[PDB]
This record gives C-alpha cells, structure tokens and sequence, in this order.
C-alpha cells in the first residue's frame, strides 16, 4: 500500500535527481528527488519544506534516508515545467502568463510572509499541474531571512545569473524580499517575450545597459504590450530599495486587467 516504483526520471533538482514514483498498489503518482549525500544543505531543505503548505507551493509529502541516500517525497506535477510552455523567441498568450504571474506572486507572497525565501525563481523550478496551476518548486536554495520578526539581509550569492538581482553582484549584503521580485519580473519577460533580456545584470552587459537607458525599441521589450511593460519597468529597477514590491504589484493596471476567461 505505500512502495513506489520509480517509473522514470523527470531532470535534476538543485540538489539530487527527480522520478516520478507510481504507488504500486493505489497507483498514485509523487515525484522523489534521490540526494547522494556522499557520490546538511540537504537537511535545511527538508526542514525548510516542512513548514510550507499553500497550493502555490510544490507539496512535501515526506523523506525517509537509506544509506547516504536521502529521498524527499514531493508533489508530482504532470503538467511540467514552465520552462516548456514559453515558445522560443515568442513568449505565450498574455492571457496564460498573466495567470502564471497571478499564481508566481500568490506563491511567493506566501513564502516571503513565512520568511521564506526561494533564491532561485525561474521557468525551470515553476511546475504545473493538472489543471495548468503552478508551484514553486525546489527548496534547495532557499533561506530564513526573517525569524522572531526580525529581517537578516543575505551575503551570500545565490541563484541563475540571468534571473539574478544586480544588487546580488554588487553588494555585500542584500535585503532577501526585492531579489525575488526581481527574478519574477525576468520569468514574466520570459513569457511574454520567450527571450532572456541579458546574461547578467551587469553594466558589463550592453543588453543591461540599453534597459537602464531605456531603450524599449530593442527586444525583447519591443515584443511585449505597453501595459506589461510598464510593470516591468517597475520590477526590474536596479537600486532594491526604488525596486517595486509586492503589495504595489497587485495595483499594478496590468495586474489587474481583465484578458482571461
Ligand atoms: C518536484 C516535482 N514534481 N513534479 C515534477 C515534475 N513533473 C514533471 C512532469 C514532466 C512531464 C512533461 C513528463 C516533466 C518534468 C517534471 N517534473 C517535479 C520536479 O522536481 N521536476 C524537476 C524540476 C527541475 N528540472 C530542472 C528537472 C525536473
């Protein structure tokens, strides 16, 4: 009534590799993610996990170590990744981004108001399922930056670098909250866009550079409507502090608009 057969490999997490695992008996589906500990960082994943419960957020089911070999019993979503509905140099319907972005925020509005943050927000870690809902997915990265009430700014560089906050490679110590909206605000340009604005959020980076100066004729803003633009245009602020957040977000006019049956 509860031994799983791995049926197939779904991809690696940030840490270990992800089946689909099938009940052989209920014939119910989880996804168990096999941590070699040999061939701690782990141990605050699972802890991390534990106290997480929104129906934004990939579920944890259970772990259970055999050997070096811990496994996390996790929420199976058969939709997949975001990554695979993003076209290409094309982007998705705004309708469907729209509601991807509506469920991303209701997601990490829960994080950030447990303290929680995820670190690593991108289309690769965003899963679907059934019904097309998404979940954050992969505790991996993530950190307390609040406890007791009390914020910690972080110091250590975390996270993609495409999706990564400017403030992430420029100073010592960073408020946790504003680099995730930041790495929400490249996934939206993702979708509506199906293109990666720049390698990195460097002046070393002409792409960067021509955002700051606002050159919006160049992709791939050009390819996006003006009233996403003008939320991106507000997330992807460099200094953290100018940065919008999220409360503001949510009275964002695009946010807000009608597109979705
Ligand atoms: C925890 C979890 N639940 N469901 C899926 C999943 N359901 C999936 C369903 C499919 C379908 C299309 C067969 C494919 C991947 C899937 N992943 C995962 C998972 O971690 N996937 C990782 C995410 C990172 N990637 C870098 C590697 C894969």
């Amino acid at each position: 009534v509860e031994d799983w057969d791995l049926v197939q490999t779904l991809g690696e997490g940030a840490y270990g590799e992800v089946q689909l695992a099938v009940n052989r008996v209920t014939e119910e589906a989880v996804a168990v993610k096999i941590v070699d500990m040999k061939r701690e960082n782990i141990k605050k994943e699972i802890c991390i996990n534990k106290m997480l419960n929104h129906e934004n957020v990939v579920k944890f089911y259970g772990h259970r170590r055999e050997g070096n070999i811990q496994y996390l019993f996790l929420e199976y979503c058969s939709g997949g990744e975001l990554f695979d509905r993003i076209e290409p140099d094309i982007g998705m319907p705004e309708p469907d981004a729209q509601r991807f972005f509506h469920q991303l925020m209701a997601g990490v509005v829960y994080l950030h108001g447990i303290g929680i943050t995820h670190r690593d927000i991108k289309p690769e870690n965003l899963l679907l399922d059934e019904r097309d809902n998404l979940k954050i997915s992969d505790f991996g990265l993530a950190t307390v930056f609040r406890y007791n009430n009390r914020e910690r700014l972080l110091n250590k560089m975390c996270g993609t670098l495409p999706y990564v906050a400017p403030e992430l490679l420029k100073r010592r110590e960073f408020h946790a909250e504003p680099v995730d909206v930041w790495s929400c605000g490249i996934v939206l340009t993702a979708m509506l866009a199906g293109e990666l604005p720049w390698d990195q959020p460097s002046d070393s980076c002409q792409e960067y550079s021509d955002w700051k100066e606002k050159k919006t004729y160049l992709n791939p803003w050009k390819k996006i409507d003006s009233a996403p633009l003008a939320l991106l245009h507000k997330i992807l602020v460099e200094n953290p502090s100018a940065r919008i957040t999220i409360p503001d977000i949510k009275k964002d006019r695009w946010y807000n608009k009608p597109l979705k049956k």
